[PDB]
């Protein structure tokens, strides 16, 4: 009768008010926090208006007519949003599909720092706004946040904030716990982020392809029938909040746990700890679950894939419905491999059938098909070993320093800022990968580096710049990687015309955070690549040595300025010889 009433009557008022609210943040960002809680509260009432009455006028409508109506009320639409104001001309789902298309993925609003004083007083004065103001703040920030994740992750800010303004020190307790979870929300951001961009992009046959791999190394024991059906759920669930419907996307999320819980034993001995907790933490537990032990009665696959000789007629009769067989029954047994490769073996294996089902005797053609997987295998790993081997013995900042010259040589037209941000967060991959159990370090490092260069890839989408670039982002989900990889400097790339201000470092570098002064260095390399690209990684080392020295000795130094002033355009001329 009244979709609104139905949404608000099972996800209670607190989780329906959140959710509207990241919902309207998301979509209307550069809008004030004042004016979103007066659309949060209007929306809610007419909910509680219709919740009592569903025969009411206009609570028939549905949830976009209603939420799109609500948009188009906002003071000053044309002025602020008029790329956005065209599309409350149109009817739905016209209207939705354009308000969806013109969202902001690098906003450049200003970073979010902690003020342990100001924000306790805040909270305490009203928790309910403090939390409305993370929720607000975090949404406008990432327009494609997972919305029930975000309503999990304003608990842990709640958490904080209620351990930390009593004690004694405020600063000690918050500084660090705030910086984790800006840490946490990044990589949340990160996941949910590629498989929005798996939906845009390549479609949800995609999305299934990349499920299927994922929650078959994660749930080895659960039946064919279990995985698909998850998969099925859960790929509806991610369509719906990428496509910001937060309120089917929450009731379709809890479904799915409330499912995987009821059917535990059958599907992971890990989700036991997961299904005890509440509703927010249970989802949160299942969606980053622990894979669970190989089982012992794991079936051997030669037969039905490469031996059986009616594999041609089986494929033929239904081909995406055999292939999910394989990809289900292969990622199973290879909770070693990253989902990317199982995805490239899939379709190498795909490509094995369609090749050996054209020819006269197929059986003793595709006999040998697993054999095809072995250097698909090898190259990552050689891959991972390198930079793992890179990583250990020249640490974070220099392997960083390593990724940003490797990937401006590849991609110098791309913005500096954008190189730095991949280059520190490629770097990161190390960090969080090479120090896991060996077994477990190309999975970790080819499923980050999907989160790394999907990123690339959206501030790519904002502002073409390389066609090798949107070839790589667009051609292939499963190849991505390995096109990355396979990127070299453009012999045909014109240097960047000198400019000695660009290397022009200040006393004010002196009072900057660590990272702060390493961003500073690091684009300063970047900016070195550019000018000099048919430089060596050795020399680009030896140079930004020297200018690591450069502001170390000056930040020392008595008159700091001068110290600039005077050694700095000495550096910038002889480190231009050095890069010869
Ligand atoms: C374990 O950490 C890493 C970090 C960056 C990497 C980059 C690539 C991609 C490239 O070759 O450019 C491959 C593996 C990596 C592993
Ligand atoms: C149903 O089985 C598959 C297997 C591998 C796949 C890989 C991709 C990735 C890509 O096409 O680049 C897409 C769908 C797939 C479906
Ligand atoms: C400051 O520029 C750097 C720093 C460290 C690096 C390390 C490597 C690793 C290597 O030298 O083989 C490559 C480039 C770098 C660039």
């Amino acid at each position: 009768k009244s979709e609104i009433a139905h949404r608000f009557n099972d996800l209670g008022e607190k989780h329906f008010k959140g959710l509207v609210l990241v919902a309207f943040s998301q979509y209307l960002q550069q809008c004030p926090f004042e004016d979103h809680v007066k659309l949060v509260n209007e929306v809610t009432e007419f909910a509680k208006k219709c919740a009592a009455d569903e025969s009411a006028e206009n609570c028939d409508k549905s949830l976009h007519t209603l939420f799109g109506d609500k948009l188009c009320t906002v003071a000053t639409l044309r002025a602020t949003y008029g790329e956005l104001a065209d599309c409350c001309e149109k009817q739905e789902p016209e209207r939705n599909e354009c308000f969806l298309t013109h969202k902001d993925d690098h906003p450049n609003l200003p970073k979010l720092k902690p003020e342990p004083d100001a924000q306790c007083a805040a909270f305490q004065e009203d928790p309910d706004k403090f939390l409305g103001k993370y929720l607000y703040e975090v949404a406008r920030r990432h327009p494609y946040f997972y919305g029930p994740e975000l309503l999990f992750h304003a608990e842990e800010y709640k958490a904080d904030f209620t351990e930390c303004c009593p004690a004694d020190d405020k600063l000690a307790c918050l500084i660090p716990k705030l910086d984790a979870l800006k840490e946490r929300i990044l990589l949340s951001s990160a996941k949910e982020r590629l498989k929005c961009s798996s939906f845009q992009n390549f479609g949800e046959r995609a999305v299934k392809a990349w499920s299927v791999a994922r929650l078959s190394q994660k749930f080895p024991k659960a039946d064919f029938a279990e995985v698909s059906k998850i998969v099925t759920d859960l790929t509806k669930v991610h369509k719906e909040c990428c496509h910001g419907d937060l309120l089917e996307c929450a009731d379709d999320r809890a479904d799915l746990a409330k499912y995987i819980c009821e059917h535990q034993d059958s599907i992971s001995g890990k989700l036991k700890a997961c299904c005890d907790k509440p509703l927010l933490q249970k989802s949160h537990c299942i969606a980053e679950v622990k894979e669970d032990d190989l089982p012992s009665d794991l079936p051997a696959l030669a037969a039905d894939f490469a031996e059986d000789k009616e594999i041609c007629k089986h494929y033929k009769d239904a081909k995406d419905v055999f292939l999910g067989t394989f990809l289900y029954e292969y990622s199973r047994r290879h909770p070693d491999y990253s989902v990317s490769l199982l995805l490239r073996i899939a379709k190498t294996y795909e490509a094995t059938l369609e090749k050996c089902c054209a020819e006269a005797d197929p059986p003793a053609c595709y006999r040998t098909v697993f054999d095809q997987f072995t250097p698909l295998v090898e190259e990552p790993k050689s891959l991972v070993k390198k930079n793992c081997d890179l990583f250990e013995e020249v640490g974070e900042y220099d392997f960083q320093n390593a990724l940003i010259v490797r990937y401006t040589k590849k991609a110098p037209q791309v913005s500096t800022p954008t190189l730095v941000e991949i280059g520190r967060t490629l770097g990161k991959v190390g960090s969080r990968c090479c120090k896991l159990p060996e077994s477990e370090r190309l999975p970790c490092s080819e499923n980050h580096l999907a989160l790394a260069l999907n990123r690339l890839c959206v501030l790519h989408e904002k502002t073409p710049v390389s066609e090798k670039i949107t070839k790589c982002c667009t051609d292939s989900l499963a190849e991505r990687r390995p096109c990355f990889s396979a990127l070299e400097l453009d012999e045909g790339y014109v240097p960047k015309e000198f400019k000695a201000e660009t290397f022009t470092f200040h006393a004010d570098i002196c009072t900057l955070p660590e990272d702060e002064k390493q961003i500073k260095k690091q684009s300063a390399l970047a900016e070195l690549v550019k000018h000099k690209p048919k430089a060596t990684k050795e020399q680009l080392k030896t140079v930004l040595g020297n200018f690591s020295a450069f502001v170390a000795k000056c930040c020392g130094a008595e008159d700091k300025e001068a110290c600039f002033a005077e050694e700095g355009p000495k550096l910038v001329a002889s480190s231009q010889l050095a890069l010869a």
